[PDB]
């Protein structure tokens, strides 16, 4: 939900991302969960990227009379990801993963009329992972890993139609019966609508952990409980080498999950797995714009949001170079309308998704995988404005997986 990304493998995009504390048939879901790396016996690659195609529209009219439609608001974006897993000993192993799991990008024209919370938005953020795990005995296993997030921003946002709206205020109040108030209703009138009132762009790293726990009743069938922390980020706006002769501030903090996943391989061309996935952030969505020696300060307010995502996937094993799978899944995000932002889709979403694997041989294999995402229809109450957005999305993604040391 919200500036959340699942998309941290090619084969999870095939199940709708359903159960993936509990399914390791590549090196992927160590990223999901740590504790995962004791199902591995060898080390293990893999690499590929999600192409994310949303479709998000604007809609409304302004209490001005101008409209606030705007349509595809949300740029297509590639989400790469990257994986390592091995063992260290019988009891010990260790992996690293560069994914993202959250990000955003909006942008309206410089002269829409809802530009003072419409403007551009772009969050990108990439995940650092090193996790390690211990495995118990033949049930149980933990594992622990390190987050280190970078993060870039950009914000804009504009006068939009506010100056309008000051004017009609003032020539509504008896201020507007007088010479004076009707020169100060001009002014406020004649404000460009493109004129830039507010500004970030800054590139931060934050820090965070996550941890899971592997319970396996046999080779078949497995559950798991995974955390991932809240990451802070903040924001802050030679010589040499001449041979002797980043601007704005804002604090975001990355939301917490819990997720608990299964995995029930009930045949052997057969598997299913499902999820239910819990996420709270610590800030709401609208931001608010002061400033300090011109520089802005962006703030959220500090409040209680969740969501949770349920999800639930099969995966067909044919034969041994043929996977296929799919799945559903939905992710709900209860925000009152007037606590959204329409700089940031958030609608309750729908998937379907549907996937193959070939595998070359027992070292290599590639994944293919598909979703579609139908976002509900919402409105929103921001500022002095009413709007009602729409959205939906086509994912797309392929991923390689290598594991070393064929021998035989
Ligand atoms: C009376 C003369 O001052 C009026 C102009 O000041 C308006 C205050 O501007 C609001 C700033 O925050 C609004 C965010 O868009
Ligand atoms: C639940 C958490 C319990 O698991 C702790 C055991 O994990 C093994 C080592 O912890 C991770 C160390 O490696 C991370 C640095 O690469
Ligand atoms: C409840 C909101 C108050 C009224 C809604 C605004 C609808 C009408 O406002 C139109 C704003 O246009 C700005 C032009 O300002 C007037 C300038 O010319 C008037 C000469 O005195
Ligand atoms: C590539 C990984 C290397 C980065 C590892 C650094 C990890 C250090 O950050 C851990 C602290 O993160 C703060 C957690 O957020 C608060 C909740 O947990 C705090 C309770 O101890
Ligand atoms: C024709 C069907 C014969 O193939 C049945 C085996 O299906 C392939 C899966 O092989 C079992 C081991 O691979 C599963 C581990 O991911
Ligand atoms: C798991 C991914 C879903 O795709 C499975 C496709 O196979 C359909 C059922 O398997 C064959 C049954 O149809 C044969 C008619 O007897
Ligand atoms: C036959 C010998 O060539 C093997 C080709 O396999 C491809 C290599 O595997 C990918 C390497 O990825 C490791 C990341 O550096
Ligand atoms: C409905 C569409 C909304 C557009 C923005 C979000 C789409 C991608 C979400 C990815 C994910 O939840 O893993
Ligand atoms: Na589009
Ligand atoms: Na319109
Ligand atoms: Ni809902
Ligand atoms: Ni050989």
């Amino acid at each position: 939900a919200g500036e959340q990304l699942n998309e941290f493998s090619s084969s999870g995009l095939g199940r709708a991302y359903s159960g993936e504390g509990a399914i390791a048939d590549d090196a992927g879901n160590v990223s999901r969960n740590p504790a995962l790396i004791t199902m591995f016996d060898r080390p293990t690659f893999s690499a590929g990227a999600v192409y994310i195609d949303p479709d998000v529209n604007i809609s409304g009219t302004s209490p001005s009379g101008r409209s606030l439609k705007a349509d595809n608001i949300a740029p297509t974006a590639w989400v790469p990801n990257m994986h390592f897993v091995a063992p260290i000993n019988d009891q010990f192993g260790w992996g690293a993963s560069i994914t993202s799991n959250y990000g955003l990008a909006t942008e309206f024209n410089d002269t829409y009329a809802g530009g003072s919370v419409g403007g551009t938005t772009d969050l990108e953020t990439m995940n650092l992972n090193l996790s390690g795990a211990y495995r118990l005995n033949n049930a149980w296993s933990f594992g622990l890993g390190f987050n280190a997030v970078y993060a870039r921003a950009k914000i804009e946002r504009f006068a939009g139609d506010l100056g309008q709206l000051v004017a009609g205020q003032i020539m509504q109040s008896p201020a507007g019966q007088t010479q004076q108030g009707q020169a100060l209703a001009a002014t406020a009138n004649g404000i460009d609508s493109n004129t830039k009132i507010a500004h970030l762009n800054g590139n931060q790293w934050g820090f965070g952990w996550n941890a899971g726990i592997l319970y396996e009743l046999d080779k078949n069938n497995r559950y798991a409980l995974t955390y991932r922390s809240e990451v802070k980020i903040d924001f802050k706006g030679r010589a040499f080498n001449n041979y002797g002769l980043q601007s704005g501030y804002l604090t975001l903090n990355l939301p917490e999950m819990w997720e608990v996943s299964g995995y029930n391989r009930v045949d052997p061309q057969w598997a299913i797995h499902y999820s239910l996935a819990y996420t709270s952030w610590s800030q709401f969505q609208q931001l608010k714009a002061t400033s300090t020696s011109g520089d802005t300060l962006f703030q959220k307010h500090e409040g209680f949001k969740d969501a949770y995502r349920i999800a639930l996937g099969t995966t067909y094993y044919y034969d041994d170079n043929w996977t296929f799978r799919t799945g559903i899944a939905f992710d709900d995000s209860p925000v009152p309308a007037q606590n959204r932002s329409i700089s940031i889709p958030d609608q309750d979403r729908f998937w379907l998704s549907a996937g193959t694997t070939y595998a070359f041989n027992k070292d290599a294999s590639v994944d293919v995988g598909v979703s579609y995402m139908h976002g509900q229809s919402v409105k929103i109450n921001e500022g002095p404005y009413q709007f009602e957005s729409e959205g939906k999305a086509w994912l797309f993604g392929t991923n390689f997986n290598y594991a070393f040391h064929h021998h035989h």
